[PDB]
């Protein structure tokens, strides 16, 4: 689980996406995994807007944070789950580190702000969803 709090905004994984979320909505997309929901109260995070390839995040499954060095955000195949079919999962950027079930939603951070947060994982792999991208959470 996890969320970003940046102004009137939070986002979330599209999969663990609350009702309160979908009543809330501002915009959704299940090909990046990601949802955004409007809040009152205002945002305690600032979005990284960089080409960073090195970072840290946080992995709950371990209580910890690890440093990792990810790919550019791009188009991967991600297996079938109870949550989506098999699909193509854009925006996506890969690392070696751990993670599992349950881990989604931790933040992955540069020395500019947050990059993304965690949306999959593989045996040895770690996935995150990128929001540097997402210009309009700033304003
Ligand atoms: N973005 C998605 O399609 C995710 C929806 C929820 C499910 N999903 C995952 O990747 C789950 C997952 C599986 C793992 C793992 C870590 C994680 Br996270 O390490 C070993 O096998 C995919
Ligand atoms: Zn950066």
């Amino acid at each position: 689980s996890g969320a970003i709090y940046v102004g009137n905004y939070r986002v979330v994984n599209r999969h663990l996406a609350t009702h309160n979320d979908w009543a809330n909505l501002v915009w959704e997309d299940s090909s990046r995994d990601l949802l955004v929901s409007s809040t009152t109260a205002q945002g305690c995070d600032t979005i990284a807007r960089c080409d960073c390839q090195t970072g840290v995040y946080y992995c709950s499954s371990r209580r910890k944070h690890y440093p990792v060095s990810f790919s550019k955000p791009s188009l991967i195949f991600v297996e079938a789950s109870e949550y989506y079919p098999a699909r193509y999962q854009s925006h996506l950027m890969l690392a070696v580190g751990h993670s599992e079930p349950g881990d989604c939603g931790g933040i992955l951070r540069c020395q500019h702000g947050v990059v993304g947060i965690v949306s999959t994982g593989g045996n040895g792999l770690v996935g995150f969803a990128d929001v540097r991208d997402l210009l309009w959470l700033d304003e």
